[PDB]
């Protein structure tokens, strides 16, 4: 049972750190410049050396602030977050791999979570014996590629926005519980086993949306298209679906602190009580932090906690056969083991799961999720992210196969690769051709 070392674990260094924290917390030490901050950090990281690039991205965010907020940042914000670190009572966090069919759950107060994100902000979360860190140091660090520095800078804005809001927490809000769950789901079923089990199952409802994002659907089981290492490149260069979600909902960062080990094929992660703190536009290189507004919808995102299912798709290469009975049954397991969780959340909010850098064919990832949600006895919302052609296709397929038998459906899908249509039909087109052929 692995335990992630909090700063106090190293009492030697903790002496120095603590000294410096209350030093700033009190107003004893006052920061006049960003240069001052940098030496603060170098101390807290216990680092001999020091060049300017180490904090190039942090600096860049700092300098985009107005003179008033730069003042605020150095005189008020940093000291206040040092105080949050000082409120920490734990010296390590537990990373347990649940036994078969059991759950490792870890719960925190909303404020406690802010204490830990503060540690990440001040680059003091590391396991020296493993030479593993879990804070913002790479993000702060200058990269050779400007786009990458922008992504880092943008992530920094999100975490800062979040931190500012964590300081203004009402007594009530700071006590609310956030919950992380590593869930072992037991025996993996194989292809034949699946085909059998689905004979009893009918395809359930699916809704398409061109222009909405997953988090626009509060009160659903919201999917994070996760890496097997939860968080993916959140602490580095990553800025696609999973990392973006961590960016706008930074409480998720703590999952990094308890779920060190890769998810196993029969594992899923659930995060409850997660609120959204930033808005954004774009994706990857175009991703930009956008301060959250005042509208009805914005107030809700900020104040209404959501529940999130993190499941990791297979990472394919270009030669892999995604339609193999082994690969399919694997994705059926993962999604269904995930979707069947939180049975009071009867709608799954999902989308192009594993179809980006993971090279998944979306037509098939759709079919698998539909089968999984159906078996789960849940409705599904699919976000196609402005893919007009796919939207049209999936709609048609839904109209042809809703309420139809899921086992017949699966077999239909599994024959595509062999079928005649394999050459100049996509999977969805092939399904349409066979759905229209019935007349
Ligand atoms: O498995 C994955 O990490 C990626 C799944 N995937 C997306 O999430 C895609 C997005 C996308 O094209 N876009 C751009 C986009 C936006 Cl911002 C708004 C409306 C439509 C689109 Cl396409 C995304 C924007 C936000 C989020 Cl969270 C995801 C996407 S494309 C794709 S494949």
């Amino acid at each position: 049972d692995y335990q992630f070392p909090l700063p106090q674990k190293n009492s030697e260094l903790w002496i120095i750190q603590k000294k410096t924290l209350q030093d700033l917390s009190s107003g004893k030490q006052k920061l006049d410049s960003f240069q001052s901050l940098e030496s603060i950090l170098e101390i807290l990281r216990d680092s001999k050396n020091q060049n300017d690039e180490k904090y190039f991205n942090l600096k860049a965010v700092f300098e985009q602030l107005d003179k008033e907020e730069q003042t605020y940042f150095l005189e008020q914000f940093i000291p206040k977050i040092c105080q949050l670190v000082l409120k920490i009572k734990k010296k390590q966090l537990k990373n347990q791999i649940p036994k078969e069919s059991k759950i490792y759950e870890a719960a925190f107060s909303r404020e406690e979570i802010s204490y830990y994100v503060s540690c990440m902000f001040l680059c003091i979360l590391k396991d020296q014996d493993r030479k593993i860190y879990k804070d913002f140091r790479l993000i702060y660090l200058k990269d050779l590629v400007q786009q990458i520095n922008i992504r880092r800078q943008e992530k920094i804005k999100c975490f800062y926005e979040y931190l500012k809001q964590a300081l203004d927490f009402s007594e009530k809000e700071s006590k609310e519980v956030v919950i992380f769950q590593r869930i072992n789901c037991g025996q993996l079923e194989d292809y034949e086993n699946w085909v059998d089990k689905l004979k009893a199952i009918k395809l359930k409802n699916v809704q398409l949306t061109d222009d909405k994002l997953i988090e626009d659907f509060p009160g659903t089981l919201q999917v994070d298209f996760a890496n097997c290492d939860i968080g993916g490149g959140i602490l580095g260069n990553g800025l696609v679906q999973e990392e973006i979600r961590f960016c706008v909902c930074p409480e998720m960062l703590v999952s990094l602190l308890v779920f060190d080990q890769s998810m196993e094929a029969n594992e899923v992660i659930i995060m409850k009580g997660i609120k959204q703190y930033s808005d954004y536009q774009g994706y990857s290189n175009s991703f930009r932090f956008v301060k959250m507004g005042n509208s009805k919808i914005q107030k809700q995102k900020r104040t209404n906690p959501q529940t999130i299912l993190a499941i990791d798709a297979l990472c394919f290469n270009s030669s892999d056969n995604q339609f193999s009975e082994v690969n399919v049954s694997r994705e059926l397991n993962k999604s269904y083991m995930g979707f069947k969780q939180e049975d009071q959340l009867k709608t799954i909010s999902t989308g192009k799961w594993g179809c980006g850098a993971f090279l998944g064919v979306f037509d098939l990832k759709f079919a698998i999720q539909w089968i999984a949600s159906s078996r789960s006895n849940k409705k599904m919302i699919i976000c196609t992210f402005q893919d007009e052609q796919t939207t049209k296709q999936i709609q048609q397929v839904f109209d042809l196969y809703k309420q139809k038998n899921a086992s017949i459906f699966l077999k239909l899908v599994m024959d595509y690769p062999n079928s005649k249509y394999m050459e100049d039909y996509t999977l969805l087109e092939y399904l349409i051709e066979l759905g229209k052929e019935k007349a």
